[PDB]
RNA sequence: GGCAUUGCCGCGAAGCUACCAUCCGCUGGAUUAUGGCUGAACGCCUCUAAGUCAGAAUCCAUGCUAGAACGCGGUGAUUUC
C-alpha cells in the first residue's frame, strides 16, 4: 500500500539520555551504555522534547514498517536494560542425575560449567557473554540466574545454557532434564 | 673345467618387493536440515519479516600434489686477447 508515514514513539525517562548520530543508538543509564547500530532499516529518529523520541517510516511498505517497530521495540528495551536491568531465570530439571551447574575459568574467561547432566561423563562449557553476570540463587533450588544490560545478550546466554542440555537419542517428552529459562523480568523489583 | 638353450638340487647377499612386512594419514572457518535469541507484521503470539546464536560425513580454507612450459619475485656471476 505504501503508506504516506509511519510513526512511533520511544520514551525516556529522566535519568537517561539516548544519542542517535545516523543510526548508531547510544543508550546511556544509571546502570551503563548500550550501543546498536541499525543503518539496515532505513527509519528517520528524531528528537521531540529529550523526553520522547520519534521514529518514523516514510513512504514505507509492509515489511518496511512492521520494521519500524522492531526499532521501536529495540530501543525500549535498551533504555529499560540502561535503567531496571533484566534478569532470566533458569532452573534446573532432572529426574535422576542431579545437575552439577558452575562458574570456571578458562584464561579468565568466565564459562558456565555443566556437569553430570544426564550422566553424563562429558563437560559442557558456556562461555558468559560481557556484560552478563551469573549468580545462584539461594532459597531457590537448583536456580542460576543470569543479569545485565542488554536483553539480547542475557537471553542468548540463558538460550546456550539452555541449548547445551539437550537429550539426545531418548524421548524428551519422557526426559525432560535441562536448564530451562522460567523467568524473564528485570533486575530491579516491582518496577 | 666345457656342454646339457640358466642341466638339476640346497643355501644364497644385493636389488626389487607383500595387509605375507613396517610406518604415517592435519585442524580452522562458513553453512544445510534443525533447534534457538530478540522481535514486529498482527497492542497477544511468533526462530524471521529487519537483526541474530548454535549446527551435518556438507562447503571453503589450513594442510598435501603440480607450478602458468607466453604469471611473478629475490639473489650470484656475467667473457680484457
Ligand atoms: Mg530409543
Ligand atoms: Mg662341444
Ligand atoms: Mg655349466
Ligand atoms: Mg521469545
Ligand atoms: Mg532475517
Ligand atoms: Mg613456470
Amino acid at each position: 500500500m505504501k503508506y504516506i508515514q509511519t510513526e512511533q514513539q520511544i520514551e525516556v525517562p529522566e535519568g537517561v539520555t539516548v544519542s542517535i548520530k545516523s543510526r548508531i543508538v547510544k543508550v546511556v543509564g544509571p546502570r551503563g551504555t548500550l550501543t546498536k547500530n541499525l543503518k539496515h532499516i532505513d527509519v528517520t529518529f528524531t528528537k521531540v522534547n529529550n523526553q520522547l523520541i520519534k521514529v518514523a517510516v516514510h513512504n514505507g511498505g509492509r515489511k518496511h514498517v512492521a520494521a519500524l517497530r522492531t526499532v521501536k521495540s529495540l530501543v525500549d528495551n535498551m533504555i529499560t536494560g540502561v535503567t531496571k536491568g533484566y534478569k532470566y531465570k533458569m532452573r534446573y530439571v532432572y529426574a535422576h542425575f542431579p545437575i552439577n551447574v558452575n562458574i570456571v575459568e578458562k584464561d579468565g574467561a568466565k564459562f558456565i560449567e555443566v556437569r553430570n547432566f544426564l550422566g553424563d561423563k562429558k563437560i559442557r562449557n558456556v562461555p558468559v557473554r560481557d556484560g552478563v553476570t551469573i549468580e545462584f540463587s539461594t532459597n531457590v533450588k537448583d536456580e542460576i540466574v543470569l543479569s545485565g544490560n542488554s536483553v539480547e545478550d542475557v537471553s542468548q546466554n540463558a538460550a546456550d545454557l539452555q541449548q547445551i542440555c539437550r537429550v539426545r537419542n531418548k524421548d524428551i517428552r519422557k526426559f525432560l532434564d535441562g536448564i530451562y529459562v522460567s523467568h524473564k523480568g528485570f533486575i530491579t523489583e516491582d518496577l
